[PDB]
């Protein structure tokens, strides 16, 4: 009976594309790089593997490093917007987030980075899963364009959220998009509740 | 259209039970403990903590320690009967789990954990939560009685894995259990198919 909503981490609370461009351009100084008005489409690492042989390789290797999840900064509004959505009447919020093959740091450093922005008790609402489609809810707020599982029909509706890769997109109606978290969230969130 | 199960790991997959036990024991010699027969009701902390004063804390600094979770035996057939339950037709097994607070080693080590007993592959088939109602699926194999979230109409039936802790308990119809990995799981999954 409490509408709910699935948050995306990467690419939604967490910079993800500006802290992977930073620390790559830090690491491999000789290198190309992608300036995020050019990025396109979800994935870095096929972005930068049609750019070069093996940055494909080096870009998996940023992100695999220890620190990387757990430094990023969270993207403007975004903290301030999720604690305000969670404090409404009849509304849940879950962050539901992908972690990389990888495990070694990723999970532990996802969820240290939502006790520092969130606190302690924010730790129940993480969901971590490959498969976003068997989580149910009202909504699921996702900057990845293709969202698909297990589940051919999920309960929610998904809104795009904006991103380097993802701004200039078509979306087929009825998608939707939240621009940021300046954007009109409650709006959208109104829009499903009885 | 796959019949979709979730599998619970601790009490399950896991032997959280045996591993706790023997743990315990070792590490605090001197103090009383609960014979595997005697466990009741979920909450190891809450019946530890009932036989004396202190034991509750004593209790969670085992799971709070390194290498609990990654060094807990598996229950007898949980490895074949989950092996054989992914390579079913029209059959999406994961594997739902929920964490402790410390968030320190336990995430890290349940992906290890599942690496090492079936694969670099499994590990897509994770789901790491604390509310299992917010995931969707046909059933849920979960060795924990009362399983309650934030969604009051769960999609999945709840089969109820026999434990020490549940094993004398009295469910209320049409509640039902898989009393072990031995126990006929493939005529439980037959029977929510089409
Ligand atoms: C952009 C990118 C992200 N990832 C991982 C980083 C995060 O763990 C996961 C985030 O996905 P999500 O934002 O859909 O939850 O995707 C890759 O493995 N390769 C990539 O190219
Ligand atoms: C038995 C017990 C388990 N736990 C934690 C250990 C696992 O992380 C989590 C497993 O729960 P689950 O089997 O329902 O997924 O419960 C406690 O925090 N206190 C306890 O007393
Ligand atoms: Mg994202
Ligand atoms: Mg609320
Ligand atoms: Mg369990
Ligand atoms: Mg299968």
């Amino acid at each position: 009976r409490a509408l709910r909503v699935l948050v995306n981490m990467d690419g939604v609370l967490a910079d993800f594309e500006g802290g992977f461009l930073r620390k790559f351009r830090a690491r491999f100084p000789d290198q190309p790089f992608i300036a995020l008005e050019d990025r396109r489409g979800f994935w870095v690492s096929e972005q930068y593997g049609r750019l070069r042989p093996g940055l494909s390789e080096k870009a998996i290797s940023i992100w695999e490093s220890k620190n990387f999840f757990f430094e990023l900064e969270p993207l403007p509004g975004a903290v301030e917007a999720v604690k305000e959505m969670a404090s409404l009447q009849n509304t849940d919020v879950f962050i539901c987030t992908s972690p990389i093959k990888m495990f070694k740091y990723c999970p532990y450093e996802k969820y240290a980075w939502v006790e520092k922005y969130f606190g302690p008790d924010f730790l129940e609402q993480i969901v971590l899963t490959r498969d976003k489609t068997v989580v149910s809810a009202d909504l699921l707020i996702d900057d990845r364009p293709d969202i698909t599982g297990a589940e051919p029909t999920p309960s929610w509706e998904h809104v795009l959220f904006t991103a380097c890769h993802n701004q200039h997109l078509q979306l087929q109606p009825p998608r939707r998009r939240l621009h940021s978290w300046a954007d009109d969230w409650k709006a959208i969130l109104d829009s499903k509740r009885p």
